[PDB]
């Protein structure tokens, strides 16, 4: 006939990629917590417009506390400077003050204006969301006490339930595709990942935590999430799923001899996945085949 | 480190074994059957006490049928024998009656007793169990119609569903273990397995046709059966679970220097299952570790 009209593809060896989807729940990191504690004893004042679940940044305000004890050993210092004292013990008294817990900032103000450092406003360390707070103005804070607990949310924590038999198969965070029913437009980025070895006696499941990048504050613990995972398979003979044809107990395809000529070739399919099929027996690597051809008998 | 009463085990490279469990349907094998089809057309007599689900032995009864068209061809043949009929033409018609559909030893009973053969009871081939066999007393058959068929129990067919992702991991049927709720048999030997490359779009599960040796007769299609599978994993550094210790970020064990002396080595467990654990990074093959006992500090 000589009326050819074809597009081709070439046999290769490689794995099959297996799609599989799992349920994940957004979560807050137990490393991204802060505990605002108080070095030394004192008494509260002010308190600020923080209710118990707001959002603070690098803790700008939080509460002012007066502290006795301190002022006494800052004053006895003011005389020593006023009385030609050893520039070693004046700074020595400051070192024992830094030990007590004095902010180097108010120390720097004591050296300048000399006006004694009365009470100071303590500020929260991280950005985040207040988890537990309370307190009222005019309490005595013991030693180091918890004045506040904060929760960061710059990283987030989706955790899928994985079969243990498939865990050793993971490897690279590029098989992870993360997607959420809610707020869908955002493209989640899996900054890290890890496999908390604790196996779910409930069936045989591993926990697969993924640190997701939360910088649009558009992720809330409890949201529904879908982990579109991917896997491989010991390398097999890959032909473009399209190029294969079956009629029943018989399954084969077209071979190309670089001569533009065709020929029947019986193959034995292993299985198919995502776009291609892999043969148990049949052809051989390099061999050519046709994925988009068209002709009659 | 000064106590005797300690046991020990050594780090050894190897794979983990993940046992699983799937639901298997029992089934009759499509190949171990026997169709009792009738050549030519005709009409039924007798039909015997078979009911459509009974036990037979080389189908020694079944049903009788008679044929109008056949008795005619033989008759004229008989007149050749009586008159002057060429030796080769009398056969010419016996050759046209064999292919017509006549049983041989029915034709050899024609030539033997010169009697028009008209009624042939037809037996069923195999020892088995009747599937399909309703029709009775005086009906019309044709071409090669099916008057009956039979099933065998020498092989039985449990077919568990497997996920495509774990499929390529199968191999060797020694990682198979079949079990039954009803009639927990001594043991049920797996004589041959086979993975049908058909992906059930319903789910992503491949069929795992499993041929069960049933020389006995204790299996029946429709029953429920459990198939427990034994997967593995690319090798890792294996230690006895007992031999590992950690309750926080500390996460490791004890090394033995053959001197009977010890040392803390910080490891990182990949995952575990069964009764052993696979290290990510920590120890080195051959390195010894303690699996029991203790000592003071």
């Amino acid at each position: 006939t000589q009326n050819l009209g074809v597009k081709t593809a070439t046999v290769t060896r490689g794995p099959l990629t297996f799609a599989q989807s799992f349920p994940a729940n957004v979560s807050y990191n137990e490393y991204q917590y802060a505990i605002v504690q108080a070095r030394a004893a004192g008494f509260i004042d002010k308190v600020y417009p923080l209710t118990v679940g707001d959002k603070v940044q690098k803790g700008t305000p939080l509460l002012d506390l007066t502290i006795p004890d301190w002022v006494e050993a800052q004053s006895e210092y003011l005389l020593l400077r006023e009385t030609g004292g050893t520039a070693t013990q004046t700074e020595g008294i400051l070192e024992r003050l830094r030990l007590a817990g004095m902010p180097e900032a108010d120390i720097r103000r004591l050296i300048a204006t000399q006006k004694i450092q009365t009470r100071f406003t303590l500020k929260a360390p991280i950005d985040g969301v207040i988890t537990a707070f309370d307190l009222r103005a005019g309490m005595n804070i013991a030693k180091d006490n918890v004045v506040a607990k904060i929760q960061g949310m710059d990283p987030v924590w989706v955790t899928a339930a994985i079969p243990e038999s498939i865990a050793w198969l993971v490897k690279d965070a590029s098989q992870f595709t993360l997607t959420v029913p809610a707020r869908p437009d955002k493209t989640l980025t899996i900054r890290k990942w890890t496999l908390l070895p604790g196996v779910d006696a409930a069936t045989r499941t591993l926990q697969l935590r993924l640190e997701v990048d939360n910088a649009d504050e558009a992720l809330k613990p409890g949201m529904n999430a879908w982990l579109q995972l991917n896997t491989a398979s010991e390398p097999m003979l890959l032909i473009p799923s399209q190029a294969l044809i079956d009629t029943g107990s018989e399954q084969r395809v077209i071979t190309v001899d670089a001569d533009g000529r065709f020929v029947p070739k019986r193959v034995a399919v292993f299985q198919a996945s995502q776009g291609v099929t892999a043969l148990r027996s049949g052809l051989a690597e390099g061999e050519k085949v046709v994925s988009s051809g068209l002709f009659l008998i």
